[PDB]
């Protein structure tokens, strides 16, 4: 149900995908890992993409 501004998905996906600079379909696969909880899904994504920063340490 698109609310002409933020779908039930886009209220997490567009907030997530803009905060993580990824593609909207990637937010959709870290949200589906955390029952579309944007806080839990952000820690999991920062555990997969940002959790490997030590590649120069």
């Amino acid at each position: 149900i698109k609310r002409k501004d933020a779908s039930p998905e886009q209220e997490a996906i567009e907030s997530f995908t803009s905060l993580t600079k990824c593609d909207p379909k990637v937010s959709r696969k870290y949200l589906q890992r955390n029952h579309w909880n944007i806080n839990y899904a952000l820690n999991d994504y920062y555990d997969k993409e940002i959790g490997t920063f030590t590649d120069e340490v």
